[PDB]
């Protein structure tokens, strides 16, 4: 007897063996007379188009694969509830905060940042933590990581990112000259790099981590009057870490390592579960900040805005079939409903556009009407019909244009927007020189302890020094630039590493 | 008051009369509180990103679009049932005739051939009539004209045939040299065009027209024994014709008359209804009959082979939105119950690879999924997964492998395929040289009389006249090759017509 | 012999006489011994998969069909140069206005509106005229109409808009109703309405009709002033419409009938020509502007703005491949060089957004790698790499990301935008309500005579009673609102109508 | 200084010292002047819709990724030259054998079969082998694997092994029961497994592996007369593998071990070749032949059918973007020139349709217009028109159908197909019980020495202990069939492993 995810079939023909096997069809459901052999003429004669069996499973076995999520491709999920535990209804009207013990069915999926499908597991990577609530206001997508800061604040400098920790367009090789010549050009990064280099830039699979929305949104009351927050939600499975040695192993031990961790846990009763808290600024707070309020390498700290409680994140039920419910999940920051809302955040304001657009490449025009994709505890209707693979009855026949003297659907005046007020020249202003290593310092000096900064260091210079000296150089003085001692330990480090 | 289909948004809005409207929603299902104003900064600024809401309808109105089909482009459709009235059961198991009386749902296409999406419908053209049966073995598609021949014999000349027929490649318009270089380059056309010229080629809408699958078919009963087949479809509203004045006004003042006509019929309760009978051809009186049984140039004469009736083909019910409905709606005519079988008409060996490729080209590779396209009364079991825009559970954890210790379906021995022997050289036979003239000339002298002939030959010259001289000269050349007298009127109206 | 069109395929043969034929090949360059007969054992018997001629040639004619465009589909190309008679540095630097002689090469597409691909072209509707110029700064694409306004003047009431002008979701059928129901709520299309029902709502071909870039531009010069602007291109061959007789006795005889006058004319050395102008408007002239100067539905009139010419547009080619050059044409508002920018106009804005996105849908992720659309007189050269149908070199082993430093492209700051100050709440702000009558009315008195207005009203009325009478109500009211003889005249007309 | 593949950034920038960086623009030519920042309302704000800027880059960041292959997905890439050294055009007249000497560009691909893009190169799979010759009479496309043989002998039951090979549906985890349950119910795999557990499971890298085109295939000479061969292409670098202790260090030290082995030795002069032998096997021999001459799981032995050499295979060039040489590098078995035909196989039968099928769908309907996929020493010309990103001039103005009296393309006669005599029932012949053990048994004993033979056992233990006993015993027994030793050493392992 083996874990539950190796008895996957054995328990699917035990919950089956009351019944017969079906008829097996084909796509069109006429029934397949011999699914072994194909139709020639002649036992060693060549084969007949006739043979609408054969060209009709190959034809569909030839298009199975679709294009893999252009970042974190590599994917982990479960499903569960999100249920309100506290009250913050002076600061959300939402719907999914309404009242105490409601609850709202989830979709989660975990991922890695950079590695393809095929790529292991346990590797040092950000971790993606994607969250849908299926709410009766339509759906809210909250797409966060297992960090509450990112490597830039510019939405036109991610595709270079992305690409600087890819594969190398000649040789499609991981090329470390790109990933810190990059780094060391951008020295906002250096906040969100010392955290990858920690102990918790390989967590001992999905369950040990925490979430956080990273980015600042706005809440919106029943009054009309608005706050910024922070979401962060954190393991109640407590943080656990593997070791570059123990990442290593498993590493071609078990590619699958965190998939299988999930997966297992859900099905022998153990579920995960994440505590949701939110951070609140008010308006006038925002304005005296000591930084940008909005910008993503910036985190709130706890002393001046603590930790609200809202509620629990619960995932109980695994996957039936992984590519329907999870390759084909397709999370939408724009999906807010009323009460939550954006920030200016720049790197927020990209991501609005940036989903859909995949979304609508990666799986299709009408990608929304695919179950785990679908509203489906809201009732959708609207003016937009046709495009490929319609799937309902297209709205059937109601008026298509609006404004219309036939009574198709209206507008909802009470889900208008907050009103802001800004005032400045329409430009591209320079946000590359904010400050880029006070938070770090406080980091490196009051969050870390010695042996923490020891492993930091090692864990930094294990990589840099396949770069070439002129981009160790640099990539060192950013790190001076944030404590002399961290510059200099990782220097002392690549002077061995150079031999 | 007007006629019903215009009075369309007036009845919505009466079936309406009592409930409130809907909630207008984005497609995420978030209540949109303006859509007539766009989110600005300052009533004569520019437009924001954050306006997901334009952002998402623009984007669906921008994919709203499909390719048009590649031949067959203007289409009406209907849906109503098949009703088997007598037994043939004797010649065919298939399911859909098992016994008198049986019901089986059916969705319909009226087409002409050449005319893209917006072209007028009472032009000269022949008609498809494609049927769907949605029968419990899957889904049986009869996809058939309103002649019992077409124009060639040989799928590799079908993608040139349309060609010559649509729009020429520099000049985008329709090209008289190519439409009769062709035809008089393969005078195997000589048959189909004598029909199309007549008076039949402008038939009175779709109601007052015929519908034969042309191919000879195989059927198969339940001991084993097959016969060759015919299907026809006769129109129980009388043939009824426009002419070719009539039809060119129409042309102008109701591009869209033949749409028009089967919607207004059904809506006002007056259902039309077609006859079904089958010929029936012996093996052995295959090999004795006096042409190739399977050309798709050849009829089966009613004096020997006369018409065995099945049952009513009734069209009683619209379509609701006619995009979801009607022009996603897929035929392919592999799409066969056990029971029917393809015959080895070079013309539909074509036809079984042709059509499920467009589909999935023009629909997408899951395009059975579409409800329209679906089986929706037999049981689909297979081992195909995934493809993009997956629409139902994918089938769920099921193995998906074949043979499997786990109980997956499981293949229907009694499905299997008749089998026939054949023998022969594997190569490419010349069939341009099948008897084109014969049944013509019966067609000339015996069915048509005097007055039908006169109108067939103006129709014939009033569009070879716009092709150049030597194009003429061989055309006239082969009609003179079925009768004199037939190119003699011919090149008489030519001659005056060449002024 | 012929007109030139007729004649194509014979000039193409006499300008080949010299020549021998191309051998024929598969796709793959494998030359064909027989593509008249199909690969099959025996002459009689069945098609084999080894007949990859068959599935080659079928394959790629399965899939010739790509979407039409949503809106103006039916189109006719043809190609030329720009060249500039006269100085306007003072108010734009752009290297296409650079000094008086220059010559940059179109690509011009003329279109109708609503009608699908095979609609006539001789039917009353606006009239596209698409202008894309290859300039070294890039591709300019002043995507024009041959009116100076729109019917409305928010981009998301666009959909709608086009929604109603076309086809019924459930009959598939021109819907009056749809029609005036829309153009009657929304009161703002009372000027364009007027244009369209005058005598230039159907030109006699496209060479006969003015085009207008209808919304206003910006334009900036060497110092970084900017001026705004309105782009008219008016017919050197002279205003020439046609009578509702004779276009719709054409409308039958010759739907392509501006496709084949366009063909013709430059097949025979009568090259059509326009004469672009500019009027100006400064900022300071914007400010005190009685009404919206953004507004689509608005002219600036002559006295107050006169014509400032800028050159010539001269058509002089004819497209070689209808369907290279230009089905697959994409002309994209947001294609704009420096010296030239968008005003705040709301449906322009809407616009910069729309035609990328759904060219990319409709041809596809690298559409700008389809020669037609190439911007093949700059050199492009950034950090953008894949997709879908990659065709040049894909920009080599360059860096793909930004910054670098191994001196991949730079910016050009001389490049960046004009900075403009905005201030005001960001809302939804209610454009309703501008005024909808002022030049509507100077249009009816004073731009058109006694027989014009007649017609006009004609014109309406002729339409307009087959909509239901509380919408005729409501349109008559609109129209008495511009003068109460406009709307007292259709209603005498509509009584009538209504026996 | 470290390994070329890693200075390659370091050499693109070398290269181009003399040259200034080129101007950063658009996709559409156009120079952006700050691609850094987005356009915003003051410095805080919000983005705007004109920053056309972040869109245009963004938009295509979004459409980077295509479908990976659904199977060989993991490959590396590499362009040279075949040259031929021997005269075998007694045997094929195919003009890639004209004369010694002659030499033909090449591209060749190498993969793994199960793991997708981000898998590890040093793991236990097949590897591919496929070679495109760019010859005059079009391409030829040599798909071939590291092993004469494949697990199965019937394409229907590719889908399923590919499942098998690949991961569950519902967990997504590599499953040894879908492993062995597959492999343990069709024993015919009993060849192919034994290969790929003895040392050639895993190579040391790609130069180090013999190709082969396991099919039979035919030759056909300028007489007219045949030969069924197969294609042989052996490593002049040597045979040499890689422990399954060092293999796996590889795995997570150097996930792209092939990769970069194969770029540094290109890189570095070291040019890896290969020699082309052929085996031929006349009608005669093939009608006695012991077992099935077309059985993809068996060899023709060395002894009766010596290998003949041909000529070189040389690898001299690398890729310059990996994405548009490698990625999109598409192989078609029925690419086959003149002299070169396919045998009976049912299996290759199979992949006459499926690659070019699934070639559509993974990269699109044009994909042969694709450079690297080009015919570029073949012209192509014919009647295929238009599709999906089209490229060239279309094939211009030429006459688009066939045949035609306008000098477009002819078939070329002496490219016609042999004719081979066929004759037996048209029906569905079981396959699954040839010789399954025969020439297995041959290998174990006589190929195999002591020490592999105990290896090729404890490699097979290592992985049959996960599945379930019944899977056990019964792979067991399927090895007791072949040789009782064989089954007994596998089971003494298990006995152990069970603990
Ligand atoms: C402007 C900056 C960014 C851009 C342009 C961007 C772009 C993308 C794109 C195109 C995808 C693919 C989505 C799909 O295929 O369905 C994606 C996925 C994802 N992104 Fe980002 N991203 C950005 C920053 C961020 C940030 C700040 C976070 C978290 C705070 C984040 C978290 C994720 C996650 C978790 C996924 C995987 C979603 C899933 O599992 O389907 N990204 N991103």
């Amino acid at each position: 007897n083996r874990d539950p995810a190796s008895d996957q079939m054995k328990h699917w023909k035990e919950q089956r063996a009351a019944q017969k096997p079906d008829v097996l069809t084909t796509g069109g459901g006429n029934p397949v007379g011999d699914k072994l052999n194909s139709l020639t003429v002649g036992p060693r004669g060549p084969l007949l188009v006739q043979d609408v069996v054969f060209t009709d499973e190959m034809a569909h076995f030839d298009r199975e694969r679709i294009p893999e999520r252009v970042v974190h491709a590599k994917g982990a999920g479960a499903f569960g509830y999100f249920e309100v535990t506290h009250d913050i209804t002076r600061y959300s009207k939402a719907k999914v905060f309404e009242h105490i013990g409601k609850r709202t069915p989830i979709a989660v999926r975990f991922s890695t940042v950079a590695g393809e499908s095929g790529s292991a597991d346990t590797v040092r990577d950000p971790r993606g933590f994607a969250v849908k609530f299926y709410t009766e206001d339509g759906n809210w997508d909250l797409v966060g990581n297992n960090t509450p800061i990112f490597f830039i604040r510019d939405a036109l400098l991610f595709p270079s990112f992305i690409h600087s920790q890819k594969r190398n367009p000649q040789t499609h090789l991981k090329d470390p000259d790109m990933v810190w010549d990059f780094w060391s050009l951008r020295p906002e990064s250096l906040h969100q790099v010392s955290f990858l280099f920690s102990d918790r830039g390989i967590p001992d699979g999905h369950r040990h981590m925490n979430g956080y929305g990273s980015h600042t949104f706005k809440l919106v009351n029943a009054n009309g009057e608005a706050v910024y927050c922070k979401f962060h939600y954190k393991t109640d499975q407590g943080i656990k870490n593997l070791s570059v040695e123990d990442a290593a192993r498993l590493a071609h031990e078990d590619p699958d390592y965190g998939l299988r961790d999930l997966f297992n846990a859900i099905a022998t009763g153990n579920y995960p579960s994440w505590t949701l808290y939110i951070q609140v600024m008010t308006f006038s707070e925002a304005e005296i900040f000591p930084f940008n309020p909005f910008d993503l390498t910036k985190v709130w700290p706890h002393g001046d805005y603590p930790l609200i409680p809202v509620g629990k994140l619960v995932l109980n039920r695994n996957p039936v079939n992984y590519f329907a419910e999870v390759e084909q999940l397709a999370f939408d920051p724009s999906n807010m409903p009323p009460g939550i809302e954006p920030s200016p955040d720049k790197m927020l304001q990209g991501r609005l556009f940036a989903y859909p657009d995949t979304h609508r490449h990666r799986l299709g025009p009408n990608y929304l009407q695919i179950p785990v994709n679908c509203p489906y505890r809201a009732r959708v209707a609207n003016y937009q019909r046709d495009g490929p693979m319609c799937m309902m009855d297209n709205q059937g026949g109601a008026p298509n244009y609006y404004p219309n003297s036939f009574s198709a659907p209206e507008h909802q005046p009470s889900a208008l927007e907050h009103r802001t007020h800004f005032s400045g020249d329409v430009q591209r202003f320079n946000s590359a020189n904010d400050d880029n290593v006070t938070q770090v310092r406080t980091f490196y000096l009051k969050v870390l302890n010695e042996e923490q900064r020891k492993r930091l260091c090692e864990n930094i210079a294990g990589h840099l020094k396949d770069a070439q000296l002129f981009i160790q150089k640099k990539a060192v003085k950013n790190f001076s630039d944030v404590h002399p001692e961290y510059g200099s330990r990782i220097q002392a480090l690549l002077d061995k590493y150079n031999e």
